[PDB]
């Protein structure tokens, strides 16, 4: 198997101490090809490219969901939420039991109403900017996400709208996934200049515990009956084992949503923008099917199923950059991978998306260029081939929660604006657990469409 | 709001219109007069012809309407049955095909057919390598030899040996026959004693077909051999969704239909390609230097055809002027309103009469009788649902990449191997059937002298 080039006794690992990771080692897959271990003290993986290999440690009978370091440490303030759980927990299939209907296609009608809410708001912050102010795209993008799955999770409004500083559940959040990520390539962890790190990290974890505690508690006593997932987490109960949820995973499927949901949605609509203002033939398609469905002053549940076009250009954005852009396996037991690589009971995997996402065998020569219309016929599309919401039952439980606010989004800002990229803005994609393009302004020209 | 629509004949409204030799044609002279949506009325029918990307764009909207199946494509599935061109979308086997076949005619499956096409090319290339001086060739009639047989190679992996022939192979006279018929009943005005013969020989045909194609899938089943064709795909494929294959019945029925489907329309757009080439010396030049400059090997690769950008904007252009397929038809599934000014009732039908709508000046400025391959320099600045000569939605063509990859690779190795002369300056003619070509096209090759 290839393998990248080598450290001493550190092996591989002082490669991801960069800013750009992901990067990094998609220019290694370049270099190395479908498969190339990467080994560290105590540790070795495989980073996969292609669809031929991923579609079979996609094949669940064979693989399971491993946690990553960043999830591993991601859990210790997400708990044993979905994406923190094993899938032999039986908190990952009690949650996975109760929370599936709330985030089907179906479930979304209930939740569209909020999301209008937020992106009206949205709408109008863009509406009154002066002549020559300008728009930074992920800084309002995150507010609308965390805003949108705060009201439809818990019913709470951090009105980031409202703030320069952020809600401080969201400076703690943030600042605990910041240190989650910086522990990733941090040597000598127990030093002492790590102990201020440390004390925040406890600081922010009692934050995010307390408001989210306060909240399940304050719902409790009222009795009310929203239309979020927290009522129908404190109403639901496990058709398998009959029980509900207690309190504390319930506050850990909340942390979980803000964390899971609002960057990689966020970052989608940046790069869709992105790619929109890169692409003028592009845009024009997409402004014209905004225009031509959203006939009315606010876009009902119906219209943003009919918005196709966007959808596409949604799915392509996810293509060259998925916004949550790895995920872990581990073989549950001995196995031969392609015919050719021999893998014992419990050896780790990497999906590496960005890279399969470019696979010239599925998708051809052209991999680089924006192109919907790859996904004008979903059909046509091989099974494993296009996996920016990961895998099986590990899959995304809030796709389409993602996808349904990144379409009434972006199909609100084609309607009702022009779009500039006055700057001429150079890529470049900032690298937490999650990928963004840092720094994306544009000018923004309404087209005076009252809402 | 109100709708235009042609002179009628009294009781007949206005059927007789179709009781023509070109009825296509006919109908876009109609939309010429009237604009781009006219009312199409007959005893028992009425239809609305749309001729402008501004409601097509919305015909298109499958969310609002959905495929229909013509007179033409009623009379065709006697013989077509519930292959994917003949079935109603909410049939069972048209999804279930649909899911199996649409992996087997993706862009990347078209690496496992380029050599069985290279094969059929390299005859056709052959054959006129090998006339004396000034004989001629028959265009038409040469481009559709070099379909059926590509077909039938990739297809079921049989040879009509078309190339060999003046009769054809049995199989392809009975095709044509049938399809012939079929198009006949169209205008016949049907249980008339003197049909007796036509409907005697209409049900032999549909043996001659059915026999044919179940010996060849019988015999492969027997054998178990597995070749790089769609029958084998067919045989060991089985729908994702349902986790069902194709019976025996339904995979002769796709067999049928992929000749029936794709050997006119193919031949049709290499015939009208290699017309607007010769009557058009600068552009034949220009795609004659990528051919000389892209084509470097004795026969060419899968990788060196997708190069032939140029070739590829001539067959569009062709395409866009002559869509070899000039027409589909759809059914409103519930209410709607097209264009904000015509109401339309749920299971109103529709017809997209695709050559006026690549001459919508809107589109494509006012220019668009030109033969100008560079409109295609950059596709994607084409508005969305102008340029639809292969259908719409997931209704259609899944031939498209076969279609294209066929001409591209063949008009590539004519344009290599030949300069071509229109020497009888020929004058368009064009015959219609369910198809269009150009009649009695014929030129004069002269070889390059360059070895296979
Ligand atoms: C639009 C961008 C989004 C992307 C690209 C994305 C991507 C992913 C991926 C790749 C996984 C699997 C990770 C793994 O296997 O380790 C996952 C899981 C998960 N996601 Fe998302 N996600 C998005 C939005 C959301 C939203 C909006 C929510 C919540 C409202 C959400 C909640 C979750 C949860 C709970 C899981 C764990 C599911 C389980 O294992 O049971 N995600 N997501
Ligand atoms: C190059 C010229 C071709 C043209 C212009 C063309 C055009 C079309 C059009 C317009 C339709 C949709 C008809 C409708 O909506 O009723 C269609 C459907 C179809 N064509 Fe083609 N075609 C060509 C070549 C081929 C080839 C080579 C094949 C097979 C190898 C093929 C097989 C089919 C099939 C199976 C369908 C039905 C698809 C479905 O409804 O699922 N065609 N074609």
């Amino acid at each position: 198997m290839p393998q990248p080039k080598t450290f001493g006794e550190l092996k591989n690992l002082p490669l991801l101490n960069t800013d750009k990771p992901v990067q990094a080692l998609m220019k290694i897959a370049d270099e190395l090809g479908e498969i190339f271990k990467f080994e560290a003290p105590g540790r070795v993986t495989r980073y996969l490219s292609s669809q031929r290999l991923i579609k079979e440690a996609c094949d669940e009978s064979r693989f399971d969901k491993n946690l990553s370091q960043a999830l591993k440490f991601v859990r210790d303030f997400a708990g044993d939420g979905l994406a923190t759980s094993w899938t032999h927990e039986k908190n990952w299939k009690k949650a996975h039991n109760i929370l599936l209907p709330s985030f089907s296609q179906q479930a979304m009608k209930g939740y569209h109403a909020m999301m209008v809410d937020i992106a009206v708001q949205l709408v109008q912050k863009w509406e009154r900017l002066n002549a020559d102010e300008h728009i930074e795209v992920p800084e309002d993008m995150t507010r609308l996400t965390l805003d949108t799955i705060g009201l439809c999770g818990f019913n709470y409004r951090f009105n980031s709208f409202y703030r320069d500083q952020p809600h401080p559940f969201i400076t703690s959040m943030v600042r605990a996934l910041d240190e989650a990520m910086n522990k990733l390539q941090r040597a000598n962890p127990d030093d002492p200049a790590y102990d201020e790190n440390k004390r925040q990290f406890q600081e922010d974890i009692k934050v995010m515990n307390d408001l989210v505690d306060k909240i399940i508690a304050d719902r409790k006593a009222s009795g009310e009956q929203s239309d979020d997932l927290l009522t129908h987490m404190l109403n639901g109960k496990d058709p398998e084992t009959g029980e509900p949820l207690d309190d504390e995973n319930i506050r850990y499927q909340i942390i979980t949503f803000l964390i899971a949901g609002h960057e990689t949605t966020s970052g989608l609509l940046s790069f869709a923008l992105y790619f929109l203002v890169k692409n003028p033939h592009v845009l024009q398609k997409a402004a014209e099917e905004a225009a031509r469905v959203l006939v009315d002053p606010v876009p009902s549940y119906k219209q943003v199923k009919q918005l196709k076009y966007v959808g596409m250009v949604l799915n392509e954005a996810l293509r060259l950059w998925p916004t949550a852009p790895a995920f872990s396996l581990y073989a549950k037991e001995d196995t031969v991978l392609g015919g050719e690589y021999p893998l014992e009971k419990g050896d780790e995997l990497m999906v590496l998306i960005p890279q399969l996402h470019r696979d010239k065998t599925i998708w051809g020569d052209d991999v680089e260029e924006f192109r919907p219309e790859r996904f004008e016929n979903p059909s046509a599309i091989p099974q494993h081939a296009f996996k920016p919401f990961g895998n099986g039952q590990r899959a995304c439980i809030g796709q389409q929660f993602a996808l349904h606010e990144a379409t009434l989004v972006l199909g609100m800002m084609l309607k009702h604006f022009d779009f500039e990229d006055h700057t001429n803005y150079e890529l470049d994609i900032k690298e937490t657990l999650t990928l963004k393009p840092e720094g994306f302004v544009v000018k923004a020209k309404s087209k005076k469409i009252p809402l």
